[PDB]
């Protein structure tokens, strides 16, 4: 059954609650992007209306194969009705097509929930700012102050060089980047840009980013292995047996791989600058992790938080367990006492 965090209240509306079956008294479910935790329970089979954006719903006709009836893509940054209520959409900056949704209730209450996000200044001076925001259903994945990462234009920084400097010393080694879901395409465009590449790939991930209306895809991209000196693998393939492996299927054009696999945070955060990053390396394969996230850090969340001022918060991530609905429900209470709401 439907959890209340699910729930819009005084609407029809849930958000991302496809795995219950059919919700009672539910006249339109709202998908905020493309992650399987979120879509989970649609298919063919889903015969309600389903509100998205228009990247969103490129994936679910093409990869999940919803019929086109029940798929209403609507613009970001526009004011749209749905069932006789003000919506918009605004950019989560988090995957390809994710976004938060602004509901501006009958009553005349205003909630924001953000799907999944990464909080960033240019947020405050969106459409959020023309008025006071009263609920807030938050991504709270990483609500802790531990949580600290790079900028994302830092971590692509030390890909792009690290990858030029590699293959200018060996113009016969392959870049891998590792990948399992939409998000994150940035690293291997941007080292394919460096490196006067298109990125090779499996036609059903080619199938994929086709979906993601990226201007120009048709010459960033490739289904011919042979042709480009960027691939991509899925993520548990990012280890020396199967980057050797990889080396032997490709015809002795390649004598080494440098592979990355982006992650979230991991243990190793709390000491290491960016530029202090050094790969694991056995033999012709060397490995680095990279952490770029599509997640707001703590300090991200934190700031985000303070400057909207809501009057109540609604969590929508580690809200399995006591233990951390206790300690995400201490955070909210500082950062409403230090800021005066
Ligand atoms: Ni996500």
């Amino acid at each position: 059954t439907c959890p209340f965090y699910k729930k819009i209240p005084g609407t029809g509306f849930t958000v991302d609650a496809f795995q219950y079956g059919v919700v009672e008294g539910c006249t339109a479910y709202f998908l905020t992007h493309f992650h399987s935790d979120h879509y989970a329970g649609l298919s063919k089979h889903f015969t309600f209306p389903v509100y998205c954006s228009e990247i969103t719903g490129n994936l679910l006709k093409n990869k999940l194969h919803v019929q086109e009836q029940y798929i209403h893509p609507l613009p970001l940054d526009t004011e749209c009705i749905v069932n006789g209520v003000k919506v918009v959409l605004l950019d989560a900056n988090h995957c390809p097509g994710a976004v938060m949704i602004l509901f501006y209730l009958p009553n005349g209450t205003v909630i924001l929930h953000t799907g999944d996000f990464r909080a960033d200044p240019s947020m405050e001076r969106s459409l959020l700012a023309d008025q006071k925001v009263h609920m807030l259903y938050l991504d709270t994945t990483y609500c802790s102050p531990e949580y600290t990462f790079p900028s994302q234009q830092e971590v692509i920084r030390f890909a792009i060089n690290t990858a030029f400097e590699a293959v200018t010393l060996n113009p016969h080694a392959l870049v891998v980047c590792g990948t399992y879901s939409i998000g994150k395409e940035k690293v291997f465009l941007a080292i394919a840009d460096v490196l006067g590449s298109k990125v090779g790939m499996s036609q059903e991930k080619y199938k994929t980013l086709q979906c993601l209306n990226i201007p120009e895809i048709n010459s960033l991209i490739t289904t011919d292995m042979c042709s480009s000196l960027v691939h991509l693998l899925p993520m548990m393939q990012i280890n020396f047996k199967g980057l050797q492996s990889h080396l032997k299927k490709c015809g002795g054009k390649y004598n080494q791989i440098l592979a990355f696999r982006p992650t979230g945070w991991t243990h190793s955060n709390k000491f290491t600058r960016i530029a202090d990053v050094i790969p694991q390396t056995k033999g012709n394969i060397s490995i680095y992790g990279i952490p770029y996230s599509e997640h707001s850090s703590y300090l991200e969340m934190k700031r985000f938080v303070q400057w909207l001022k809501p009057q109540k918060i609604i969590p929508t991530v580690n809200v399995g367990t006591w233990k951390s609905r206790s300690t995400m429900e201490k955070y909210f209470r500082e950062w409403k006492l230090e800021a005066g709401y």
